[PDB]
């Protein structure tokens, strides 16, 4: 009745972790990425599948799934997530390598608000609404248009744990309230703050950029520890630095107020993603 | 190589349809889920995951794969193929002699065993949808069990129980009376082995009702034949099996054999409406090993 061709060519490995890795492959002459999962890791290929499994999500600020395939071996489970092939990277490995003028800052910042507000948004007839619980800038790609689009909803609750870096001070302080869902959305909120950070730093104005730096790498070690980032976040309440250059600039003083506004200790006086979508297409 | 072609459809229902299909030159059985049981897919998949699951008497897994583009998603299991089809194909086409009929009954007993047992790796699992057409015959003339998709995991080893998430429900004709009058105790892993016993003691019946004695043999009927209407509701079942007590009549020419005497004793054991009187699993292939 039918071919079904399964075969995907694994090209060039493009990641490699703790988690396992990804590969550039080719299926019938078209680019996908292929996670292969520890056995470690399980855990995170069931949460996404389970979940594409509820609402084949769609969105150009999500990052496209193609399959899910488990392929029993010897003495063991293969698990391997098939997605988009986006040949830019991660918006990590993006920031390290350009600097960027207004209108692509703001494109990047728009397109992670609207991927973000995507998930979180509950539609009736539609989707459950989404908290990823480990925003990034490794866990976006960059696309060749210059919106960016999240991955990773090994993680994702509907309705392991987090890079420690970007944990919010209720996950550091264990007083998250885990029975609300917004208690995760606000979660998100605060690592989308992070971001925002991160790119604005790359964003030229009046001759001046600063270099690429991650979140809070003035104040804790690499790999920081729980405690490490407790005792910054919770107990002396340290947010990342505005560097006075942002003031003379009209995009960059916007962006540092709505940054701000993601990292408020309450977690209920945090933006919204629809909220931070409006303020930002009303920047420039 | 993981190139698979579909070569005929073996079966179609409302669960989806499965395919026979080539895969490196081997006969492979491809099921393809409809998107209404969706969650059966994944469960099975969570089954399969399983490595010490591999058993003689378990339908064999070879890949599980969710594939989708814009709106529409495709849900594959690759299975072993069998080509002599279902037990109750084949109970329909055969009679058997005494030993076909013990080794096909302590194969599925055997693989029941092993799904029931926890081994310290593979969780205890219930199978909770357990009948002829769940049942594949091999060419050895020995049975696997199949479809894990409403499957009960349960490990005494962390105290965890799996329920898994799936408003799928039995096969109505061999439902427990527990099951059908709604009273079986969700959070016991135990309920749900007495439900799988209950359902094993009708197959038995099934095959039993195959196997020549003194020139005499039944056709072959599905169980509670005589008592409901054709396609039997929920509430049909519960009136027969719940109301009215029905169980499975024994054929008085099954006493006349010692294998079928000892077989009426064995699957009367399987039915008791106390759950906790019901035989184990280990002891009807215990029992079955010793009957000749
Ligand atoms: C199982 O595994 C993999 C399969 C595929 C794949 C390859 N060709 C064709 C398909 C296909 C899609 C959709 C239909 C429709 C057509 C009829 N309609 C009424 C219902 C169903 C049929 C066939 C698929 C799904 C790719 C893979 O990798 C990229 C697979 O492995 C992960
Ligand atoms: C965050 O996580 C996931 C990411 C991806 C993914 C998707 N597109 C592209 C990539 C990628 C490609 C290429 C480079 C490099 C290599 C060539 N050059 C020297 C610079 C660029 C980096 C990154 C990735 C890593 C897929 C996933 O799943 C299948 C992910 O997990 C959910
Ligand atoms: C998983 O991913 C990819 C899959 C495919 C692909 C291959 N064969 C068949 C199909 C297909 C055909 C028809 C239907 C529908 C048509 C409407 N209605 C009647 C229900 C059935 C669905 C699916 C697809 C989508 C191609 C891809 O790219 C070229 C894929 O992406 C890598
Ligand atoms: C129950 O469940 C699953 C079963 C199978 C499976 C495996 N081998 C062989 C078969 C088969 C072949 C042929 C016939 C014949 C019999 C009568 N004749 C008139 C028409 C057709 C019947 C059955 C099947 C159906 C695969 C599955 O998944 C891939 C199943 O689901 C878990």
């Amino acid at each position: 009745q039918r071919t079904v061709a399964r075969d995907i060519t694994l090209l060039e490995c493009v990641g490699k972790g703790r988690y396992g890795e990804v590969w550039r492959g080719s299926w019938q002459g078209e680019n996908v990425a292929v996670k292969i999962f520890s056995s470690r890791d399980e855990k995170s290929w069931f949460r996404e599948t389970e979940l594409y499994n509820t609402v084949m999500l769609r969105h150009e600020n999500i990052l496209g799934f193609i399959a899910s395939d488990m392929t029993s071996r010897h003495s063991s489970t293969q698990l391997w997530l098939i997605t988009h092939y986006h040949e830019m990277g991660s918006l990590y490995d993006y920031l390290q390598l350009t600097t960027l003028d207004t209108v692509s800052c703001l494109r990047i910042v728009l397109s992670i608000a609207s991927g973000l507000a995507h998930l979180h948004i509950e539609i009736f007839g539609g989707k459950p609404a989404i908290a990823h619980r480990d925003l990034k800038s490794k866990n976006i790609l960059v696309k060749k248009n210059g919106q960016c689009c999240i991955a990773d909803l090994g993680l994702a609750v509907m309705h392991r744990v987090g890079t420690k870096r970007y944990m919010a001070p209720e996950v550091l302080d264990e007083t998250i309230q885990v029975d609300c869902f917004d208690s995760y959305k606000r979660v998100d909120i605060w690592a989308f703050g992070l971001v925002l950070w991160e790119v604005a730093r790359r964003m030229v104005s009046n001759g001046i950029v600063e270099d690429y730096k991650p979140p809070f790498y003035d104040v804790v070690p690499n790999d920081p520890s729980f405690e490490d980032m407790r005792k910054v976040v919770c107990v002396d309440q340290q947010r990342p630095n505005i560097p006075n250059r942002w003031f003379s600039d009209p995009t960059l003083t916007s962006l540092a107020k709505l940054m701000k506004e993601c990292w408020y200790q309450n977690p209920s006086a945090r933006l919204t993603a629809l909220r931070i979508k409006k303020t930002l297409t009303k920047i420039d």
